[PDB]
């Protein structure tokens, strides 16, 4: 099923409505835009043009939670489109209120931004510096060490996100220190978090041998091997593949891997029922050779 | 909440089993990418990147309603993302299986195949341009004369979204011959069929004087006019609208308007409680001056 609608002189009352006094006003029109901006680049394209943004922007900044969950929900939907579209997000200034955000003793709306600055992450590489360059990164290394597992898995999706960018940008990640904190995360009991974990080191080892030997010095390698020892078969494949790209590296950080161990654990995989599984081992330990 | 997932194996996987001859299998699959193209760009971006397309394509020739429904699902979902990603649907030859589609009795397929047509349409300019080349315009003028509203409201929108591009596609529109079908829905008492054709008509109204003359000698403007009578104040809202458009054309164009009796009728208008038919009816007026 599906409705088409045209815009729209609402629209713009809509957006007009954002600055309006009345805040049951207010915040009709923020449902609504909000409700426009998860439809299609086409829907999202109209709320940017009617000029939604600036006042969008302008709301990070309230006391009101019920107005800000609104807002952030309605630019992260935004920053879900295209490049161009999270880029317009970007140029409205949300990054620096999205960063501050970050800070936020509310774990709604931190998880929000989190989630609006993971979007906004997932474009281009113009996209991906911006976030960068508003200091996103020493708050996102910071939740790394997080309790909260839902918080801590945000953060994760947000840091791969910037970390898929060039090898510029996950170089950015690494100098922020986030090595030794995804490390440790390798030793933890929880399954769903070394899925996430993983996620977001195989992304930082897909860079270029520098990036590549950075991973290598943080002592990924150890706990990789270990992981091989998992009977969780999502971890064994992201485990895998991590270390497939650690061996995609120059000599050097291949002979690393080759002296930690993982011909073994690797031998074994080989002869595994599962096929992806008995594919990355195959590769990797190919590689290695 | 949101989820986030890691593609992934298993996405070119799912993409493999489109060719599967196992159709519970193969279902299993389709829905599953429909699901995952149903999401952000990125999402999208994933699915066309993992070679969906060609598999998706062929599937739009299969005798079995149920694969082809999934199938045209998550083309159209494809085909609401950024321009790039409606580019590689077009780039996998789905414009030609699609405008065979609009010759099927069954009305399920046909909405379907024109609702992802007007999703193509939606992009830019070149992306409209190759629906246009592909040949839809015949049967999506054909489909003006439809008694089945609802096939009439899919066929009104994507022909409303390729006359929003350049004043040559929209010339393309008028070729086909839309106009004569239009104007005739114009005398509809059907409210809801004259929105969507005021929605289509204004479209055309906003390309060049030649486009905008070519509206003129159809016979829209009595039309028009009789409808700035309508106790319906959407309707009042799109034909004041179009007329507008019509208004912003050459010398000629606004001579016409003025012939053709809308001066009481709309000064009427400038008087009204409602602040969007107060606002267009005077700025029509004015133009025609
Ligand atoms: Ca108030
Ligand atoms: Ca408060
Ligand atoms: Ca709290
Ligand atoms: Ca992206
Ligand atoms: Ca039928
Ligand atoms: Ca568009
Ligand atoms: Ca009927
Ligand atoms: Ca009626």
């Amino acid at each position: 099923s599906h409705h088409h609608h045209h815009h729209g002189s609402e629209l713009p009352q809509m957006v007009q409505q954002l600055n309006s006094p009345d805040q049951q006003e207010l915040q009709s029109a923020l449902r609504k835009l909000s409700q426009i901006a998860s439809g299609g680049n086409e829907q999202i394209q109209a709320v940017i043009d009617a000029g939604a943004l600036p006042a969008l922007v302008q709301l990070l900044s309230s006391p009101n939670e019920q107005i800000l969950q609104e807002a952030l929900w309605t630019l992260g939907n935004i920053a879900s489109g295209g490049n161009e579209q999270i880029q317009a997000v970007i140029d409205a200034g949300a990054l620096p209120a999205l960063v501050q955000l970050l800070s936020s003793p509310n774990e709604q709306i931190l998880q929000e931004a989190l989630w609006t600055l993971g979007n906004i992450a997932s474009g281009g590489n113009e996209q991906i510096q911006a976030v960068i360059d508003a200091g996103a990164l020493p708050a996102l290394v910071q939740l790394l060490s997080s309790p909260n597992e839902q918080i801590l898995q945000e953060a994760l999706w947000t840091l791969g996100n910037i970390a898929s960018g060039g090898n510029e940008q996950i170089q950015a990640v690494i100098d922020a220190g986030a090595l030794p904190a995804l490390v440790q995360l390798l030793s933890s009991p929880n399954e769903q978090i070394l899925q996430e974990a993983l996620w977001t080191l195989g992304n930082i080892a897909s860079g270029g041998n520098e990036q590549i030997q950075a991973v290598i010095d943080a002592g990924a390698l150890p706990a990789l091997v270990q992981l091989l020892s998992s009977p969780n078969e999502q971890i064994l494949q992201e485990a895998l593949w991590t270390l497939g790209n650690i061996a995609s590296g120059g000599n050097e950080q291949k002979q690393a891997v080759k002296e930690a161990g993982a011909e073994p654990a690797l031998e074994q995989l080989q002869s595994s029922p599962n096929e992806k599984i008995q594919k990355e081992a195959q590769e990797a330990l190919e590689k290695i050779q």
